[PDB]
Order: structure tokens, then sequence, then C-alpha cells
């Protein structure tokens, strides 16, 4: 007889919910463990300034309850982190979850003992509880990659990574420095060069940004959407992507020059990264020859834009349009202030951090009070790793991620009963909180069919595990997605194997995938009692 | 009984060797009819000045006659037309082959007659003759395509395409305009812009031309291939392309950056358009990421070379490497010339061509004495599909090719009974003399085995011709070259089915087939005594 029916792991979108499923749903017996400070997770952690959603706010929040849809308001198009912060400490004091969250208590160890059939989790703080169900939602983008660059620990200001930014810093005035032009470099660039009084940043690899469409919500627009949300939701679920627009069916080669520049203008127009790869054609991402017309308008955007043409041809890039798309208000025009300046980490690579600043490899010495770590996350299996994890036999969850990290439908994992994980392995690429939604939901009817079947074990058999890396791995090679050198495929670290990590099939026929298997005695599980 | 045992329609190249084969080496009664007024095919109708190969000269040769390899010398690394069509003239007299070359004379009609089993072939001259084997040379590229541009026949000065370029035309000191650039806009454009006292290119889709590196042989050089020609014909045999380099093996993106740009550099330095796409690595033309690389070295190539950013952007081409390769001698270097202009027709469309010059939609008139339709071919099945040629049941040929034109090994057609072609629908896409040779010689041996096992009908099985149509269609979509929009789908031409018409498997894998089918009994052909 265990200490709580269920333990979930991290309190982002993903762990909030699943709490809220377990204990007042299923009237379960619930605790929430989380290292940070704070619920919220993302929104709590990322507190540099520019921090914003590039999914629109109308559907970068939850849709189970109707009541909180009609009632909760948003200012802006895109939602700013203090906002989407304010929003999930608001789902926590309404459904009355902060009392079984016990924050600043990273889980050091979970193992699962197969003599009494519980999970033990033990803390940083050296106490340990059982549970029968072990839910992690340790999320794809919370494990922080800090690269060692040689004189990295000699700098003599503030140095932190984005994902640790400080409540209490001001770069107002200050020389500041970053390291990363992914969508987080990006959207910090923008909001510092308003504030520091010189911007340098320092840029490996340039890639395709597009106009957010940013500013202010009509009051009116947002009672509109509001009345509609029955109608927006049904979409999002039946989309692949689930950002809230109509996606498009039109292959990009089969219309006129005219009308593909004229599809692509438009969307740039209204903005969003989701949209222009998207919602323009439905084979940008699929087709070679439509991946370089989309390309093309980009490169052919940042010309028009960019004044000094040195700092357009940086800004540039020449490789595929198969890494997430990013989103950003004004992030080319930035380029045309006199305190940004451009160093292209291809042509000048930084050869040491010095006391003072970053020295790279033509000798100059960029001297920077503030130095800003905007290199990504160790993704998807980052926090798992971390873990001392222990299923059947023993065994670290490390030894059955050798050729990369795995699942059974993205939630579940061979040989680790009783274990279910928001946004795990090979699990949809998307919208995120429709996502963790249509995971949360099968997660908490598996469970809920346990406890009233009592069943001691749930678990994926090897083989099911095995066929769903076989049916991610056909997915994912019709797609340019594997040959982007990014994030997405675990090829932004050193010594991180290059593997399929996602199931890009879309949220349409991934929760048919969760259906079809729920519906069919749940496919590819062993029930024990 | 017919009039003559073989006719061979065309005396390019093709042509050519097929009547020394069928006449000098076993003996049969043969004419050809050539349309044209000259031997030469191609290298007679191209008569405009810088019309010269894009294969280096020391491999755009004959091969079957080792003396004439010894003998025959040539001065310039790439062979200008007059070099090309003397050496045809050459070819034509040494086996006194012109007795048997009728001039002017184009065939309208080949009607199969299933009770007398020969060929009747009637000429526009007004003479039908029968044969028992018909071989049709017509050429890939021998059919003019003239776009119907509103208000052509209008235009004042002198209007031709470049296939039908005449001998008196001296464009010195004229206003000449040009559309297209192709291989052949390209190549005119340097010939033209010395020449000319100003050049307009009305140009739609530029290309990703690379250096030629022509200029003088060291004649000690060409004696030094002499002496290795029995060893560089087995390496152009045993290659995909037949350009007489080692073909790579090295997959593009296997290697640094650094590596990549040495390579394509390297190749750059040394020049040829087909060395480009398959001398620097082997998945150019099937690895997107591999293509972005090899086009992304170009776009910046046209940067450097272009003073004038306008032309350079206008010249720098956005979609697929995956058209043929283009080389010339300084053509990006051309548009730095005072006397030479760009005209985007992307932007700036010709509204209608006027007496005096040609309107684009910005209101401008372009003067000209001299315009010039560099606008390519019906290719491959032109002069197939423009001819009266009916088969078995009656049938004409274009009932056969509503999905696109087709064959069974690119040398014979199911319904066509003993009909071959020398470049038929779906054949090899190399050098073109050697890949003429491995057919006009499998032609000769399956001649030859009817006469002397005195058979009246050879012919292919649907069935053969549609696994053809698979094994092609198998091959191609396994490559960049269906997403171009070129030729070499017919998407050129207005209307024209975007279909396959190569065998894009090489030389090497071409000759391999044509060499298991025979020595398999010829599979797939009827043969009847
Ligand atoms: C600036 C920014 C903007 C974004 N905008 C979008 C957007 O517009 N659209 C979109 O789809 N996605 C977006 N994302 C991605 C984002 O990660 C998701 O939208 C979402 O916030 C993930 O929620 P989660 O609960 O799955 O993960 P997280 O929010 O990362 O929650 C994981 C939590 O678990 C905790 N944890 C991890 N390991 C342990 C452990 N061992 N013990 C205890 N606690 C642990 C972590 O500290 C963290 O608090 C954005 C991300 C960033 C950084
Ligand atoms: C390295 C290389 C360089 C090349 N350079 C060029 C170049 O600079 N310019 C260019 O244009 N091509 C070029 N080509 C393509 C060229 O067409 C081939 O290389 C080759 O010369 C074609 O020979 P052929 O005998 O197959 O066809 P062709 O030489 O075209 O011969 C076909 C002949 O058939 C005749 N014919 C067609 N229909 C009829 C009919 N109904 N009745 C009678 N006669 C008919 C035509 O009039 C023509 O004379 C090049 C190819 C390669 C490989
Ligand atoms: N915001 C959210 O966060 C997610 C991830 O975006 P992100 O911006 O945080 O990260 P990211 O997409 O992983 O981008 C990291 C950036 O830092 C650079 N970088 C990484 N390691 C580096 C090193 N050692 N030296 C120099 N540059 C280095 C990368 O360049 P390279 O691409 O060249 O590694 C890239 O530009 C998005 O999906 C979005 O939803
Ligand atoms: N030289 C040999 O000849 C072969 C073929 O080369 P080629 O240059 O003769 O032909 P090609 O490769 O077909 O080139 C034709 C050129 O004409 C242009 N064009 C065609 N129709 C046009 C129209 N209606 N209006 C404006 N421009 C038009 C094309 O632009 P688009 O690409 O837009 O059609 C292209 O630039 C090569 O393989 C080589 O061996
Ligand atoms: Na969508």
């Amino acid at each position: 007889t265990p200490d709580l029916d269920a333990i979930v792991i991290g309190a982002g979108f993903g762990g909030i919910y699943m709490l809220h499923k377990l204990r007042n749903d299923l009237g379960l017996s619930v605790r929430v463990f989380e290292k940070g400070g704070g619920v919220g997770g993302t929104w709590y952690w990322n507190k540099y300034p520019g921090a914003k959603s590039d999914t629109e706010g109308f559907v970068y929040r939850y849709s189970f309850d109707k009541e909180l849809l009609r009632e909760y308001d948003w200012t802006t198009r895109y939602l700013d982190q203090p906002d989407v912060l304010a929003y999930l400490e608001h789902v926590v004091e309404r459904y009355d979850l902060a009392r079984d969250i016990q924050l600043n208590t990273e889980v050091t160890d979970a193992i699962f003992d197969e003599e009494t059939e519980l999970w033990r989790v033990t803390t940083a703080g050296g106490e340990t509880l059982t549970a029968r169900f072990l839910v992690t939602a340790l999320g794809l983008l919370s494990r922080s990659n800090i690269p060692d660059i040689p004189g990295r620990d000699s700098f003599a200001g503030r140095l932190v990574h984005t994902n640790a930014w400080p409540e209490d810093l001001d770069i107002t005035g200050k020389r500041v420095g970053v390291i990363g032009t992914g969508s987080t470099g990006t959207q910090f660039i923008v909001a510092a060069a308003k504030m520091a009084e010189q911007l340098t940043v320092f840029q490996r690899t340039p890639q395709y940004c597009v106009p957010s469409g940013n500013g202010p919500m009509d009051p009116d627009e947002v009672a509109r959407i509001k009345q509609n949300f029955d109608s927006i939701w049904d979409q999002v679920r039946s989309s692949t992507v689930a950002f809230g627009f109509e996606e498009s069916t039109v292959e990009a080669m089969s219309v006129s020059e005219s009308e593909r520049q004229r599809v692509f203008q438009q969307a740039w127009d209204k903005g969003n990264g989701f949209r222009f790869m998207f919602g323009t054609f439905c084979d940008i991402a699929t087709n070679p020859e439509a991946n370089a017309a989309a390309a093309a308008f980009i490169r052919s955007k940042i010309a028009e834009i960019v004044k000094d043409p040195e700092t357009a041809r940086k800004l540039t890039p020449t490789d595929l349009y198969a890494k997430r798309p990013l989103c950003n208000e004004g992030y080319y025009e930035t380029y045309n202030r006199d305190n940004v300046s451009l160093v292209s980490l291809k042509e000048t690579p930084i050869e040491e951090i010095v006391p003072q600043g970053v020295r790279t490899s033509d000798g100059v010495v960029h001297e920077l009070d503030v130095l800003v770590f905007a290199t990504g996350f160790d993704a998807v299996d980052g926090n798992y790793r971390a873990m001392n994890l222990r299923g059947r036999d023993g065994r670290h969850i490390n030894e059955h991620w050798t050729e990369g990290p795995t699942s059974y439908l993205g939630v579940t994992k061979a040989g680790f009963p009783n274990m279910f994980m928001i946004l795990g392995p090979n699990g949809p690429f998307t919208n995120t909180p429709p996502s963790i939604e249509a995971q949360v939901e099968w997660i908490s009817d598996l469970i809920d069919k346990a406890t009233r079947e009592g069943l001691t074990t749930v678990e994926p058999t090897a083989d099911a595990e095995r066929e769903w890396t076989e049916t991610c791995a056909e997915i994912a090679n019709m797609t340019l997605f594997p040959k982007a050198d990014s994030w997405i495929f675990g090829a932004n670290i050193p010594g991180k194997r290059h593997a399929v990590m996602f199931y890009l099939g879309g949220l349409g026929n991934y929760r048919r995938q969760l259906a079809d298997v729920a519906d069919g005695g749940y496919r590819g599980f062993q029930l024990r009692g």
C-alpha cells in the first residue's frame, strides 16, 4: 500500500493538467514535484526580455474547461512570458492545485520495485515516497544546454542561459552579447537591442525567420473568438500542427510563379512561422522544389529589409527550410540599428571567452558586461537520462535508449510499468497545449481503467515500442525535417545520437492512434491483475 | 520483298553510325533521309556564334574506330560547331556514306503494313519506299520550339530560332535581343556580347552555370590522351554520364563545410557542368541538403563576379540545381560589359513583339535589329509525334503516348515491329556519342540476328515496355530531376505531358541492361521466323 496513488514530476502545462485529472476527476491521491521555485515550467524559467509564445494566444492555452475559455482575457496577439505565467498560476488557484504541488524539489531517482510493483521517488533533499503510478512531464525543452566554450568560466560579468534569466538583471545601458539565433535568441535580440548600449549577436547558423504579426487584440475580436471556441478547437484537434489556422491542401508547384509569390506574401503580411510552412502550401516540408520556393521568398525579403548587404549575406541562410519555423516582430529590421553588430561564427569562430568579453578568431576582443547563452536544450530525453530512472530487471532508461530515445505512442515505455510520459520521445510535433491534453486525457483513462479493474501493472511490449519507432521512422524519412541539423533530431549537442525523436504525422493522426489503441483493448499493452 | 533492307531517318551522330553498321559491316541495302540540306544534324542546324560542345572534345567523338582516334586532331578543350560539323563530314567521307544520305528530304509517313510486314515511308517530296527495318535517329533536340508570343511575326528585322541560325547573318554592330538562358542561350550570349553593338537578354529563368575551363589544348596532352584512349573509353563506358571524369563516391554532407567548399572550388577552377554535379559529390542530384550546398556555392560565385548587385540578384537562380548542367567561358562576367543588359521576364514579362523591338509589362520598348529565340526544342518525342507514325492495329504512336512517350530499352516500341530508335524515349542521359554507340551496335546485332535466322518481325511485348516505364519511373522519382520544370519532362512547352522520358541509371547500367536482354535470348522480344 503506497504513500500516494500517483506521483507527477514537473509543474509546466503538462504536470498541472495531469494533477487536475488524477486528483479532481479520478478522486485519487496525488503529489507533483517541481525542481523550480514556481509552477509554470517554461514560463517560470524564461524571464528574459522578449520571451513570448510563437503560437497565437487564442490557442496557446487549455480547452478542457469551457468556463475558463469564456472568462480568461488576453490583450495581445502573442502572449508575453509574465502573461502565460499568470494564466497558469490562475489555473493552479482555480482547481485548488497549489496545496499538492511541492516546489524547490528536484527528483534525483525514481525506481520501480518488481516485488511490490510500486514506484519509489527520491528527492534532492533525501526524502522518498511511494506511488502506484509515475507521470514524467519533464518537458521537451526543459534541460539547459550550455556548451563547454573555451574560457566560459573566466567571464567576470553576468553569464546566464536564457532558461535561468534572473528576475533582477537589467541590461539597460550595458554591453550585451548573445550566443544563439533560434526562436529564443531571435526574440531576445529584438527586445534586447531596444535596451543594451550595444548588442553583439554570435550567430553560427542563420534561420528562415518570418514576421509574427504581433500587436494588440481588439477586445471585440477576443469576444468573437470566445463565441466560436467550440469550432476553433475542433479545427485545432483535426489539424496537423494545431496553430488554429486552416492548413493548405495545395501543392506549391501546381500553380504559377505569380500565385506562389502572392500566397507566400499573404502569409508574410498575416504572420506566423507555422502559417508560412503549412498555411501557404501542403508540401513545403516534404517536396524540395516547394521548400526552395519558400526559402527563396524569405532570402529575397532579408535583402529588401537588411540595409548593409554584408549583414544581409550573414543573416541569409542557404541550407534547407526544415528547422522549426521562427517568427518575431521585426527581427531583420533590428540589424539596421547602429547599436547592433552581427558576428558570423562560420567566418570568425569564438577562440576564447576572457574575463572582459569574447575573443573571436579575427583577434577582436568583443567587450561585454552581460553574456547570454541562447544555446537551446538537451531536448526530449534531457531530464530522463539525467534521472536515475530504473524499471524492470533493475535497468536504467539509458540501457533502452542506445540507438536513440524511444516510447510506445509517445506516452509509455517498454519495461517501465505504470510510468506515463507527457511529451515523451516519439510524440507529436505541434502547438504543445492540445498535444499535452490528448496525452493527459489518454493517460487518465488508462490509470482510471487500472483503478476500476484492479490492475497492478500496465506496460507496453518491446514489440509495440519497436513497431512505433518504425512508424515514426517511416513518417520522418518522408519529410525534409531529418536534413536540418537542429535540436529536433538531437544533432545540436556534441556526442548525442542523430535519431528520430518525434511522430511527425500531426495531432489529427496522433489522437486517432491513441483512440484506436484504447478502443482496441489497449493494443500492444500487457494488463496484469 | 522491300525496296531497302533498312531506312535510317536523321544524318546526325545517330543516323551516320547506324548507316555505317548496316551497310559497310552487314552488307544490307540502306538509305538515310535528312530533312536538313547537309550531314551533322545538331551541328548542321546550330550554325550560331558560340555554338560549341559542353562535353570536352577528347570524348565528344566516336570510339569504335581505334585508327580514327589516333588520327583526327582537336586544338581546343571544347569543340566549336564548325569543328564538330567538319568531324562528322570526315566520318561521312571516311566510310563512303554520302551516296546513301538523301538531303532536304523530310519523311512525313511511317506506316507498318501488317500483311507484307514491311515499313512504307512517305517523304514530303512524294516518294514512298518499303523497308524491312526502320531506324529512327530523329534526335532528342532536333524540333525547334518557337513560342506563339503575341505579335511575333510583326517584327521588322531578323527573327530566328538558334537551331534555325542562317549562315548569312552577321550580328556585328547591331542591336541584338535573345529569349532563353539555357545551354544554347548562354553560350550565344558570351559570343554575341563581343560582336553586338548592344545585347538585350530576355531571361525568364536563370540557371546554375559553372565555368567550362575552355582554352587551347597542349598538343603534347592531345597525344598523351590518344596514348591512353583504350583506358579513357573504358572509364567512359563504366561511368553514368560518361564525360571522361572519375565520378565521386562521397556523400556531400558526410564531410565538413571547409571540405565541401574546397571540393566545389576545385571543380569550379577545373570547370565542366557535369563535373560540378557528379565530379564533386555522389548525391547532388538525389539529396536535397547536398543540392542546397551545391546551389549555394554557385549563388555566392554570381555575387563575387557580377558587379551590379541588381543584375547579380536577377542572374542568381533560386529553384533546384536539377536542370541539365550548363557551363560557359565567362558567362556571368559577360554582364559586367556596357553593351549588355538583363531583363527579368519574372518581373517585366513581354507584353507584345512590335516591328521595331519588344515591349515589356513596364511599358519599355526594347529596339532590336535581330531577335534570337534560344527557346529550345520539342525534346525526345518531338519529330515522332509530328510524324504520321502508325504500327499494329493501324494505331498512331500518340495513342501509345497519352501518359507520356514510351519504349522498351530506349531502342524499340510495342506495336512497332522492326522499328528501332537512336535515343528513343526512356534512353540514357549521358555524353551523347557513347550512348549512340551502345544503341547503334546493340541494334546492328539484333538486325544481324534477324537476317541469319530469317526472322520477319522483331518486336517488344506491351508488358516488357510497361515494365521499362516502371523501371525508368522508379529510378527517376528517386532523383531531384523530376522537380526541375525543364525540357527533360516535357514541361517546357505548354500542354505537353509532365512525364518521364529518360533512363537515369547511367551508361554503365544501360549497357549492362542491353547485354542482359541479348544474352537472355532477347527477354521481352517476340521473334517470328
Ligand atoms: C520562450 C518559449 C516560448 C514557447 N512558445 C511556444 C509556443 O508558442 N507554442 C508551442 O507549442 N510551444 C512553445 N514553447 C515550447 C514549450 O516548452 C511548451 O509550449 C510548453 O511550455 C511545455 O510544457 P511542459 O509542461 O511539457 O514542459 P515544461 O514547461 O518545460 O515543464 C517541465 C518542468 O519539469 C521540471 N523538471 C524536469 N526535470 C525534473 C526533475 N527531475 N525533478 C523535478 N522537476 C523536474 C522542470 O524544471 C520544468 O519546470 C515555448 C518555449 C519557450 C522557452
Ligand atoms: C557534350 C554534348 C554537347 C552538346 N552540345 C550541343 C550543342 O552545342 N548544341 C545543341 O544543339 N545540341 C548539343 N548537344 C545535343 C546533341 O543533339 C547530341 O549530342 C547529338 O549531337 C545528337 O545527335 P543525334 O544523331 O542523336 O541527333 P541530331 O544530331 O539532332 O540528328 C537528328 C536529325 O534527324 C533529322 N530529322 C528529324 N526528323 C526527321 C524527319 N521526319 N525526316 C528526316 N529527317 C528528320 C533532323 O533534321 C536532324 O538532322 C550536345 C550533347 C552533348 C552530349
Ligand atoms: Na493548424
